[PDB]
């Protein structure tokens, strides 16, 4: 049991080192395999797409301070370091939705308080490194056991709603900027309507190709390969559509050529922690701990829940693991990295399972067709190292990246926020609220609890989400991570009195 | 058995009369019921929409000679007469796709041969009446038994393809007329992407609403009501969308006010058979027999097959049938009706099944549940007569019909041509050409015949369709009705030699 209080300082980390690094030769020896070559392209595309789209969003929101070049460099550096000297090489590192929300909230708060956006970031990172060291030294990584399904589903639903809502707003802004009138440019014909066509065309191509994977058409070998290319194909089709129309203006993303620093007129490659243009107030270096705690919660929750999912007994990963070394490495890198600008990164649970699923080799089954035994996972470090290097050497092609319309990306930004709602039991219980009770499916949380006591759980769980959404839209949007972890004590004491022990074994089951 | 050669000249007509007319009182007495009032609005909408859309097509195709007013008047008159003095009033009379194709072909032939378009139509009408009388007097209505599934599926697939192809052509023409350029009107900003948005929006609203009917969401009573409103809701939504945009130009269908004659500057309410402006040639009054035969086949094939489907043993219609009287009434009416302009009409199989479904009464189920026994159908004359009189008094609201965009209608033209492909066994066998043989469904024509002998039948059936489509795209696109019935002799003599008896009982089964 990795999550056990040994009692010695840095005990868990030392145990992770001693049970992981002795195998530093097999991780490089197991590189020679066609499966690795097949997976290195799929995961490379799956990591590049939510790098350019998130960089575009961040460049628009952060007033062209952190753009596409910065996020790509950060992803490349952190991925290379983590894969080279980490403990779970299958765990990919990438920018996430909650981090984007927190960054825009911090930017708004800093703007509405006359401070400098990139000077307080360095102090946030400085406090974050110390906080991570203190948490690792006291063996506090066992707290992940206290986060049940009641919180993860709420958080996932909130993030999906944010993704969905950050696209209709952009459409509304485009129609307000380029109105439909008879005969930043600020008013062009055939621009507000091509944008609507462009992101609707790319959402439906990618949606239907994903639906084509699960279908029974075509041989299984060809169907599986094409199905994995749902997003890369959708971008390629719609870029060629806009390339043919050369007389109409459409907004395109901005990638500086070479190794520039995203409009080098407001920022340099090195940020002065003491002050750039005006003295930094004395009260914003010893009171920069409260924001450091809130950002630490998001990184801790994303990075540790993902390790639980990938280390489940269903997946036969027997080489070692990491629960203390991985957290110390990720958080301490972000604090040092924030000195040079650049954003913080966390582990991505959607891309990590895809990375692992592309490396497992199934067994044979003379028995009727099912999901057979999973012998070996072919775990290694070579596959994850090359991908982080390939994303790094994607800024030399900035000439081709500058031809991608901004509307094409927002179509996928909506696709990623709507196909992420599957598997969320909070989402499935929402359909059951409309279906007649005779049509409900045969699931564990249906037969063991009567329906009137099942809708009360959903209403209580949905009430919390509305309350947390409202906080994020006020002037105190910086404090929403605190409310997120405030639901865990609620389930310990409040739900226990109102719900019997019988109910809270099928609704909250972690299996 | 109505289809039996009695031997007397007008045997079938008198046989139908003496078993249909004596109970004239019951057909009017059975009117008082809420089912009729519920079904009348549904069938009214289902008959009105493919009258305005077909009139919109016909106005453009026929150079504003037969438009929307004429088609509505023809539908109203023929419906009233048929429902008043005809057998089996459950039939719904309406303009069909094959008739539209034939009228377009005849218009092209008349244009490319210096003849007038509405003068030869009257002679075709007289000849059509003569052959209807001759056909009925010789008891030739039993020939419908010789048309098997091999011909009906080909005909349906060809019509659906024509419907689909008559929309992308219109989109291409709009985009060539209103090109995308920087800053009949013949060139306006926007008004080319709006048309693409308008017909894509109305196709998806109607498509998803139909998919909502089969779902398990919502109470059963509410689901079926708004489920039947797939098309009327889709039109209402997209008209309100184009009403808000008042600065952009969108093409709208032309409905003359009052009882005008669709631009009465080139036509009158009466047509001179001997000539309007120039002496009509002597060699198109005795050689209009060939077009009269060809149009007779379409009316004969479409009308009689519909009666068989409605009078199947599954539907408990035992009140009397009209295999003989209906054909004489419909065909002879069109010949007289063509004297006053106006188009020919035939019974519609899609709206006839829907009309019967809306009046049937299911029974209770002691068993766990299936489609129970059908107790009574409530066949009558009042329901069909009111609808024909309600479509007729829809030209007084021509001010409201003039605000419907022409792009909204073509969205439903494509919807009708794609949801009509279900139930066609020729369409279902086309999917099986791509599925792996392990995934084929549990269907009768799958296990009894090996797969390699099943794809030969589909390829032979598909080869005929391509040959029939080729003749329709040439300058001799008038003999395609003749080629259509030429498939029946092919199956009698040619296919039976190459296929064993075992195969031609599951592929060609009529049950």
């Amino acid at each position: 049991d990795p999550l056990r209080r040994t009692g010695r300082p840095f005990g868990g980390l030392i145990r992770d080192v001693r049970r992981r690094y002795p195998h530093y030769l097999s991780d490089f020896r197991d590189a020679l395999d066609p499966q690795c070559l097949a997976a290195v392209i799929f995961i490379y595309f799956a990591a590049l797409s939510p790098a350019i789209t998130f960089g575009g969003l961040l460049g628009e929101k952060t007033q062209d301070l952190i753009g596409v070049s910065e996020l790509i460099m950060s992803t490349a550096l952190q991925g290379v370091v983590f894969c080279l000297l980490g403990a779970q090489p299958l765990l990919v590192i990438g920018f996430s939705g909650p981090l984007l929300v927190f960054e825009e909230a911090f930017f708004s708060f800093c703007s509405s308080n006359h401070l400098e956006y990139l000077v307080g970031r360095v102090w946030i990172g400085f406090w974050l490194v110390f906080l991570a060291l203190l948490m690792v030294a006291l063996e506090g990584s066992f707290l992940v056991r206290f986060v049940s399904r009641f919180t993860q589903e709420i958080f996932a639903f909130l993030i999906s709603l944010i993704f969905i809502y950050e696209t209709f707003y952009k459409l509304v802004k485009i129609f307000q900027e380029h109105p439909l009138h008879g005969c930043k440019p600020r008013g062009q014909p055939n621009t507000a309507l091509l944008s609507l066509v462009l992101m609707a065309g790319t959402f439906f191509i990618a949606f239907f190709l994903r639906k084509f994977k699960n279908s029974r058409f075509f041989p299984g070998r060809i169907r599986r390969v094409i199905g994995d290319f749902g997003v890369p194909i959708a971008i390629l089709i719609m870029v060629l559509v806009d390339y043919s129309i050369e007389d109409t203006y459409t907004q395109k993303l901005s990638v500086p050529s070479g190794f520039s620093v995203t409009a080098p007129e407001k920022r340099g490659w090195v940020i002065n922690p003491l002050g750039e243009k005006s003295p930094f107030p004395v009260w914003m270096m010893v009171a920069s701990l409260l924001p450091a705690i809130l950002v630490f919660i998001l990184i801790f929750m994303e990075t540790q829940i993902t390790t639980l999912i990938i280390s489940k007994k269903e997946r036969m990963l027997q080489k070692g693991s990491g629960f203390h070394l991985d957290l110390l490495l990720i958080v301490a890198m972000g604090g040092i990295c924030a000195l040079f600008g650049l954003p913080w990164l966390a582990a991505a649970t959607v891309r990590s399972v895809t990375h692992a699923n592309a490396l497992t080799v199934m067994s044979k089954a003379v028995a009727p067709g099912d999901k057979p035994k999973i012998q070996e996972v072919k775990e290694q470090r070579v596959t994850g190292l090359l991908v982080a290097l390939l994303v790094g050497l994607s800024i030399v092609i900035g000439d081709l990246l500058r031809q991608i319309p901004l509307a094409v990306l927002f179509g996928i930004f909506l696709y990623m926020g709507v196909t992420s709602l599957n598997g969320i039991q909070f989402y499935e219980r929402l359909h059951l609220l409309l279906m007649p009770p005779k049509h409900h499916p045969d699931v564990t949380y249906v037969k063991k609890v009567r329906t009137l006591r099942m809708h009360l759980f959903t209403a209580l769980q949905l009430l919390c989400l509305a309350l947390l959404w409202a906080v994020m839209s006020t002037a105190a949007s910086l404090a929403f991570p605190f409310i997120l972890i405030l639901t865990v004590p609620l389930r310990m004491v409040v739900l226990t009195r109102i719900f019997t022990d019988r109910e809270m074994k099928c609704l909250d089951a972690n299996e």
